[PDB]
RNA sequence: CUGUAUAUUAU
């Protein structure tokens, strides 16, 4: 036959007739609008893409819970390729749709609903503004869908956009960093290796990590690089592993004794698989020669426990020779180290940890371990009998001396 | 006499 060639009608004015409102709160036009602000009826799916109303109903929380509420789960169905298609026509529309209070969701329906040729042209509309749409706090949660959503070529695509980037205030940051964190858990290591080439900076580790929001980033990053059990030896994340741990080591002191990083240092501490080698040195560099200094601290108190927690017998021996001869006796009061912990509102439960460490390590293997542990036991509770009068009195001294309560040898 | 953190994105 003959060709022909259908030219789109320009439509230009009558899509501002869409900025007619019913209120000023609601952005839905009023030829969709009971009034009340509410949906109308037989507005059906078809009514939208026909006055090119997308974006308004989008940017009112009735409108875009309509289009949720009715978006076509199957790929192959025309009415979801043309509302994707409108979605995505423009790049300016769908990142303001991206950065929108009630728009993200429907973008968020779109990634459920997503494949391959959709999940493109998302990415790259994504990528174009990356950092700041993870910087709002409607778009963070769009952008970490996709990096759960999207095949791990294109949210590679996505994390390596912020390589460059000033990565330490997106960490800090109240709603990226659950987007850096999104990334690190999802993907695999070499998609996000730039992160660990930006901690081994001291400077870039330290203020991360003392923020509420970038000390679980960190911690975040180290969880999944140590959850490695074994592999065939290549030391990947290993060597990875290391470079930031190294400067989580260097700086260790003060980032056990601060309001956030604590929690770092704990987990550390607590891994045991894979950081063993730096809970025992952040045990032998920041914690050891200031057990008495760190345990009268608010957050510091607990890094000595997890500590006497799950430290080697070889270093649980220094720990606790450090508390019972380690310092000189208080000039005026005379007091030793447990003297002060013992009666401190903080160093109680230290003790109480040590307390716990001695009964633990009495059902012991190696019988001359059990000697020693009965033997700091036994310290512990002459003490306990020589302060008992006092420690009656409180809380802890009544957990202390539950504790020492008809013991074994 | 008890001690620390981790978005409730829908005007």
């Amino acid at each position: 036959a003959v060709r022909l060639i259908d030219l789109e009608n320009n439509a230009s004015f009558s899509k501002s007739l869409n900025s007619t409102t019913r209120s000023h709160k609601c952005t839905l036009p009023i030829w969709a609008g009971d009034g009340e602000g509410n949906v109308s009826d037989s507005v059906t799916l078809q009514d939208v893409l026909a006055n090119d109303a997308l974006v308004e109903f989008a940017t009112d929380k009735n409108g875009c819970r309509f289009l949720q509420e009715h978006y076509p789960t199957e790929n192959d169905n025309d009415v979801h390729q043309k509302l994707f298609r409108k979605l995505v026509e423009d790049r300016a529309i769908f990142l303001s749709l991206c950065s929108n209070m009630f728009g993200n969701f429907f973008v968020q329906r779109v990634l459920e609903c997503s494949n391959t040729e959709e999940q493109e042209i998302l990415t790259e509309h994504l990528a174009t503004d990356l950092y700041n749409l993870c910087l709002d706090k409607s778009a963070c949660r769009v952008i970490q869908l996709a990096i759960q959503k999207l095949d791990v070529h294109l949210a590679t695509r996505l994390s390596l956009e912020l390589r460059d980037t000033h990565l330490v205030r997106l960490s800090i940051d109240q709603n990226g960093n659950h987007v850096i964190q999104k990334i690190v858990k999802t993907l695999p290591v070499s998609s996000w290796t730039f992160l660990v080439d930006f901690f081994a900076d001291d400077d870039n580790l330290i203020h991360v990590c003392q923020d509420k929001y970038g000390c679980r980033v960190i911690q975040s990053t180290v969880e999944t690089l140590s959850t490695d059990q074994y592999a065939q030896c290549y030391q990947h994340r290993v060597i990875l592993l290391r470079s930031l741990m190294a400067g989580v080591t260097r700086n260790c002191t003060q980032l056990a004794s601060n309001e956030f990083a604590n929690y770092v240092v704990q987990h550390v501490i607590k891994c045991g698989d894979a950081l063993a080698v730096y809970r025992d040195i952040i045990i032998e560099q920041c914690l050891l020669q200031n057990l008495l200094s760190m345990s009268q601290e608010k957050y510091a108190s607990h890094v000595v426990e997890v500590a006497f927690e799950c430290a080697p017998y070889r270093l649980v021996a220094e720990m606790m020779n450090e508390i019972f001869e380690g310092y000189i006796p208080h000039p005026d009061t005379n007091r030793d180290a447990l003297d002060i912990l013992l009666f401190h509102q903080y160093g109680n439960y230290v003790v109480q940890q040590m307390i716990q460490t001695c009964v633990l390590g009495q059902n012991a293997r190696d019988q001359k371990q059990s000697e020693m542990y009965g033997m700091w036991l036994e310290k512990i509770h002459g003490r306990v009998m020589r302060n008992a009068h006092r420690l009656e009195r409180f809380s802890s001294g009544k957990k202390i001396i539950e504790a020492l309560q008809s013991m074994s040898l």
